[PDB]
């Protein structure tokens, strides 16, 4: 796109894609602004991070990420797959 080229080594391009996607679902919805900044801020630092998050702690140390969104990051680096186990 002239100056804005895609990323050669997609590091955190899969995570931000799930935080930026649902993030729109937060603001796009009425009573969903608290969770909005959750992925909107976490996806911002990760989508614009110069390195990869090793464990969930590496995501919490980032400025803007809390323990809720950062907790989901640990599950990403932990196993990677997210079954539908709600218990």
């Amino acid at each position: 796109m002239s100056k804005r080229k895609a990323p050669q080594e997609t590091l955190n391009g899969g995570i931000t894609d799930m935080l930026v996607e649902l993030a729109n679902f937060e603001k796009n919805v009425s009573q969903a602004i608290h969770k909005y900044n959750a992925y909107r801020k976490a996806a911002s630092v990760i989508a614009k991070y110069p390195h990869k998050i090793k464990s969930g702690a590496e995501a919490k140390k980032l400025p803007g990420v809390g323990t809720k969104i950062a907790e989901k990051i640990d599950e990403f680096l932990a196993t990677g797959k997210l079954r539908k186990l709600e218990k």
